[PDB]
């Protein structure tokens, strides 16, 4: 049987779920329980932090525009998703969705991670670029594991604390 | 690295590639050596098969509307592909995509399929609609391996000939 329903109109599901589409992540799933985790991310998102998605992760930019903040071999990278982009990520490419457009909508399908392959967010260090700190999780939902990870980010300076030059990440505001 | 390059403008890329989209499949490919199958389907095609992916397929009619030819128990379906549908393929579900409109645009996402997980490619009867045919293979490219596989059963009436009523199949006129 069709276990995800049939097929249904896009446009009018993202214009029906859009008031649901709020920070930091700006997410929302598709489909419940399927090996493609199907999601649409909105605006204006809230992120600091980098992700490593041990796999590729594929973005439809449909509408608004949104960028990507990157590390491509040492240095900090920004990758446009102009609206009507197609882009796929190879996987662990550092990443920082910034998505600062109310009414923007971007389609993202990721896969479910096997037992074992873990996910990475971290952050790096204004001054000295130097790694901040890095949590790694068997990622479940990446729409309700993401925002306690980055709540105990932002609740101490001791995580926050630049092991290299000793600054402290400004937290949920940089 | 990006391995598989910078985003780029989707509309654009599909009326530039509008050209290569040709029968039996209508296929093309986005990205290259990828985990996720990224590929763009236009029309007309010409199917007479289902196919049976063990894995999940997402579908977004971007232009034009086709359906897709199932069977949710035994008995057949259509699921249409309006312009405008997503929808995702629970794995295994029998499906033929029926494309007849030239200038259609549907992108297909699959997944590479691991060593030892087959893909099927069937055909049925049209008078007692038993199973008349059946191909697994390992799948390496949705692009080039089917219309080989498609041939062989055109080319043969003992492919075609429905093991149950003794019915030839119309084979490539169905
Ligand atoms: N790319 C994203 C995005 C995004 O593109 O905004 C949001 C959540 C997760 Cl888990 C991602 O991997
Ligand atoms: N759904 C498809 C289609 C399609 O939707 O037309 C074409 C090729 C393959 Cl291998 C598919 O699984
Ligand atoms: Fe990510
Ligand atoms: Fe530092
Ligand atoms: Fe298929
Ligand atoms: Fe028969």
């Amino acid at each position: 049987m069709l276990t995800y329903g049939a097929p249904f109109n896009f446009p009018r599901w993202i214009d029906e779920h859009a008031h649901l589409l709020k920070p930091p992540v700006g997410n929302r799933q598709v489909w419940q329980d399927s090996d493609f985790i199907v999601t649409v991310v909105g605006g204006p998102n809230h992120r600091t932090d980098y992700h490593d998605d041990p796999l590729e992760e594929f973005f439809y930019q449909l509408r608004g525009n949104a960028y990507l903040n990157l590390w491509v071999d040492g240095r900090r990278e920004r990758a446009d998703l102009k609206e009507g982009d197609i882009f796929l990520l190879p996987p662990h490419v550092r990443h920082s969705p910034q998505r600062p457009e109310a009414g923007s909508a971007c389609l993202v399908i990721e896969r479910q991670r096997p037992a074992g392959m873990l996910d990475g967010f971290e952050w790096y260090c204004d001054a000295c670029g130097h790694l901040v700190h890095r949590v790694e999780v068997q990622l479940k939902s990446i729409v309700t594991d993401l925002p306690p990870l980055f709540e105990s980010f932002y609740a101490s300076e001791d995580k926050r604390r630049c092991p290299h030059c000793g600054q402290v990440h400004p937290g949920r505001a940089a």
